[PDB]
């Protein structure tokens, strides 16, 4: 991670020190009146939303390095009523306020483009997942999920692809079951050592094609080593 | 919108003149190796992707004023191969090559912040309707589609809420629910699309206060 390091040392260079959090903690919650910019350097987290009857809705999961925002940079008003719960055991993130962030980026444009581009590939990511889901239904939706996980955690193994991930945070309803059952049988995936494998990544590629290109276009480094 | 019309004057002050398009035209297509930055100033449009077998699916709609960009700001590589079609009778948009946009925004950070906002508005947008989908399946989605349409074109009257858009731009189980809910009220679209209604109250507060 080239840009992530320089951005990490640029925040520290300007006095913004890191801070570790662990499970169930709220880096920021739905009721914090302050708008933040959280540069989750290392770890995994999830953006959640509390509906009327207290039901938690897991909306998106983030893996460092990544940037999350709760306020609009131009108006400095909240983007929504969300919370950022850490799902990894413990992770570190630089919590900078929206107004300070608007000052540091205005001073250095290279870091401005970094945060600008990270949001660009978040927009296209949704367009690509919605595209595959609209082509191949739940099959393409599930294949896109399996495709991105095997790019970020896939280890090239003599026996399949050893996805590096905890056992049940990996698969963190019957329709899903019907699809994964076929995948188990047709050798495309395998459930060995209580850990997912992947022996025909090409199957996932062609049923989630436009998420596969999104990985090539947005992360050609992580996409080119498994191809 | 003042941030938009100020962006316009900033663009054409730097020698970027508007271009008018008539419906069914493409402001850019998916095979164009050049990445643009489209400042749709006026008119409504649609972002489409045609699959390799020819089937065309629509992924998003953008109404002006708004920014749509085909490539990353610095690397200048494509963010995804799509086609931006015009669905309005006619539309006006300032087309810009993204390497030219890099130098303009880098030299004016107030308009850098503006386009920065436009893309994080559509991020929270998708997050909001995903919530409404994960709670109310397709009903929360189609409901989300109707309330945003009502809030952007809805003028209150004694008869009820209405949108002044000809059947032109108007155009399975989808119509099944349309009818199952044609069988029984702005409060219903807000009922099963609450986050999208929340998103609209924060990203577009002034215009969301129309029926509120």
């Amino acid at each position: 991670n080239a840009q992530a390091e320089e951005f990490k040392k640029y925040l520290e260079t300007n006095g913004i020190k890191p801070k570790q959090f662990h499970k169930k903690e709220l880096i920021f919650n739905q009721w914090d009146p302050q708008e933040y910019c959280i540069f989750l350097y290392d770890g995994i987290t999830k953006l959640t939303s509390i509906s009327e009857n207290g039901t938690i809705m897991n909306l998106q999961y983030y893996k460092g390095a990544f940037v999350i925002m709760s306020g609009f940079i131009d108006t400095e008003t909240s983007v929504g009523y969300y919370n950022l719960e850490v799902i990894s055991e413990q992770a570190t993130a630089y919590v900078i306020k929206i107004n300070e962030l608007k000052e540091l980026l205005s001073k250095n444009l290279t870091h401005f483009f970094y945060v600008f581009q990270t949001l660009q590939k978040q927009v296209s990511y949704s367009l690509a997942k919605f595209n595959d889901f609209s082509i191949n239904g739940k099959l393409g939706s599930i294949c896109g999920q399996l495709l991105i996980l095997t790019y970020v955690y896939g280890k090239e193994t003599p026996d399949g692809i050893k996805i590096t991930l905890d056992n049940l945070t990996m698969q963190e309803s019957s329709a899903v079951s019907r699809i994964i059952s076929k995948l188990k049988q047709e050798k495309v995936i395998v459930y060995k050592n209580s850990c997912f494998y992947v022996q025909n990544l090409d199957y996932l590629k062609r049923y989630a094609p436009k998420l596969d290109e999104w990985f090539y276009l947005a992360c050609p480094a992580t996409w080119g080593k498994l191809n």
